[PDB]
């Protein structure tokens, strides 16, 4: 549903972590998302790494990874890898971390904004926090219901 | 050391609370609670529905799977390449069983709809890291008072 996508992009901004890659090409490995204002998810990384390479003659499939406990995140998304020359976005998402990896700041030369255009994907989101937790447990002895912890749909964005 | 990377991936993966698991070429990857042990390292324990599809995709027999780990708290990031199974291993599924496991099935670990899942991890790319906590924040603020990137940790592809 519509409220399902708007629930992951309000959670993604949360997110420290995710799993990004190519299609076809080597494994999953962690990234640092990063979302403000929806549309993609965008990451700073090396010119040197396989990533950057990938997606260096232009727009490749992707897959990016998102488990994430503390938000109650859990998604598996299909969509397209970038390189990104927007000095506005570069501007926006640079942060106090990103400088500690690249000494020359956000125009250092081996600097590489990458962007993620999600397609579709596979999304779980937890609702209510512990207080819910120990609702739906207690009322499994209760009912002999399953507990309901959330939403759980595949979403086309 | 690779086996070193290895043992600090089984230390560290009892404590991840999540991961997404599935079956290659069938579906995407869903959020699944990993069950281990670091004294009897070796395969990852899931407790899932009969009526699932990654219960139904390995009813016929052991099928290759993939298991993503992605935590922050602990620092553990992986991509791991395996075999998903159906385990009949009454051991396994007493040792692993919880107070959240009842809740879902209210018929005990001897409820028809329970299904034990073991997956066998055969390689992956590892990452392990300091965390999100005291030790990043000081990393990452020494790194900008030295003039040197951060430490974060090691990275790597293994073969279990
Ligand atoms: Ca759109
Ligand atoms: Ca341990
Ligand atoms: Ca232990
Ligand atoms: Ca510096």
């Amino acid at each position: 549903m519509a409220d399902l996508t708007h629930e992951f992009w309000d959670r993604l901004e949360d997110v420290r972590s995710g799993m990004l890659g190519i299609k076809g090409q080597g494994r999953l490995i962690p990234m640092s998302p990063q979302t403000d204002d929806p549309g993609a998810i965008w990451f700073i990384t090396a010119k040197g790494t396989d990533l950057a390479k990938g997606v260096a003659a232009g727009p490749q499939p992707a897959q990016f990874v998102v488990s994430d406990d503390g938000e109650g995140l859990y998604a598996d998304l299909d969509g397209t890898l970038e390189r990104s020359t927007d000095r506005e976005a570069l501007d926006e998402f640079w942060s106090f971390v990103a400088d500690a990896w690249f000494d020359g700041g956000q125009h250092d030369p081996d600097v590489c904004l990458l962007k993620f255009t999600p397609a579709s994907g596979e999304i779980s989101i937890t609702e209510g926090g512990g207080a819910r937790f120990l609702y739906e447990i207690a009322k499994a002895h209760l009912t002999d219901e399953t507990p309901d912890m959330g939403e759980q749909a595949t979403v086309t964005f």
